[PDB]
């Protein structure tokens, strides 16, 4: 029992979550695999404001093993990227938050690299805590079921910390990028409600 | 006069383009801004082939100054991630080939970075030709105009070497991921004839 998601739907989920993301005023947005990067784009597209620079999007890749075990498989050059995550409000964005797993570490790996950033600089995140870095999570779906793994709590209560798009029963959700035949894919999601919710203007 | 582009567009052009580009038999990906990210993560869903572990996707950011000034303002770490593009096919992509000039220099750092990588690896290219990196291209739209850079004429000759989904005239195209309204701008494209052009199964 699938769940078809169109693209135009994926596409009024970041719309709608646009806004409660606007205020956390991210600096700017880590996206968790191809999986969190596409969201991340469209996001950004709404998160524009008249004469700001558009917010930067870096992508990173991540492998969990067991017999936990991280990897990065692809990570952030702050070096040659010159990016300083001091200070800054960063949102990890991603698909579908399942058991928590990827983003718990996810998140927890960027935390070091702040903190570390942090201490290369001579700071000291005790003494000055505003020098700290305050992470925001945003994912298109957001599982209701038992989570393997978890997030800080002060974030994961905070309503402008954490953003589900939208919370669903405990399903497996077909993405409109991992499709091979969009057409029925689409046909499926709109006779399942998953298509458009916010009519044309 | 703007020609509105569906996501499910995009979603066939890839499609499409997926068989011709099964010929180069690409290593990697290296998707030139978001732009080029979007398609290339839907390319690769064309491209799994059973058992054969899916091909990777390298995000780069490439900033053009004048007064050409070329500036990496994210760039692939080659070291941390291991990759090597000695002996590799990588396969570059973007969304649409405007004046060729991002194309070109994109190409070309790409090319630095392999030569480069290729000497510091103890080998050359001339008496061991069969280690040489070979570039691909791969982009949905791809406007005729005259260009204003220009990339290696045994390449944009060789069918099985530089892709484009569908050549467009010189008009401007609005991507899915761009627009604000994606059901009007869905309306649109399907009034110009820019959705779907192959039916279910
Ligand atoms: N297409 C799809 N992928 C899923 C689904 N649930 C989990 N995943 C994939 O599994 C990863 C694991 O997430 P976690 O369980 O660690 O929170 C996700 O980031 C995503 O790539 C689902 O319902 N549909
Ligand atoms: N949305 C959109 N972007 C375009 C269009 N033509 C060029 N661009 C943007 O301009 C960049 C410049 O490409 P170049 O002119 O250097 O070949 C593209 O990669 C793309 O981001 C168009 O028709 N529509």
């Amino acid at each position: 029992d699938k769940q078809y998601i169109s693209y135009n739907n994926v596409h009024q989920l970041c719309q709608v979550s646009a806004e409660r993301i606007k205020n956390f005023k991210p600096d700017l947005i880590i996206a968790i695999g191809g999986g969190g990067f596409i969201p991340a784009r469209i996001l950004r597209t709404f998160l524009k404001e008249p004469g700001v620079p558009t917010i930067r999007i870096f992508a990173i890749i991540l492998s969990l093993y067991e017999d936990v075990k991280v990897s990065r498989t692809q990570w952030i050059d702050y070096e040659q990227c010159k990016l300083d995550l001091v200070g800054k409000n960063v949102l990890i964005v991603d698909e579908v938050d399942d058991t928590r797993t990827t983003l718990h570490y996810a998140l927890s790996e960027l935390e070091k690299d702040a903190a570390e950033q942090a201490k290369a600089k001579g700071i000291d995140t005790e003494k000055s805590p505003e020098m700290k870095t305050n992470f925001g999570i945003f994912v298109l779906h957001d599982k209701q079921k038992p989570k393997k793994a978890d997030l800080p709590a002060e974030m994961l209560n905070d309503k402008n910390r954490y953003f589900a798009a939208k919370t669903v029963p405990d399903k497996w959700y077909a993405y409109p990028w991992e499709s091979t035949d969009i057409v029925f894919h689409t046909r499926m999601a709109i006779e399942q409600g998953n298509d458009i919710f916010i009519p044309e203007q």
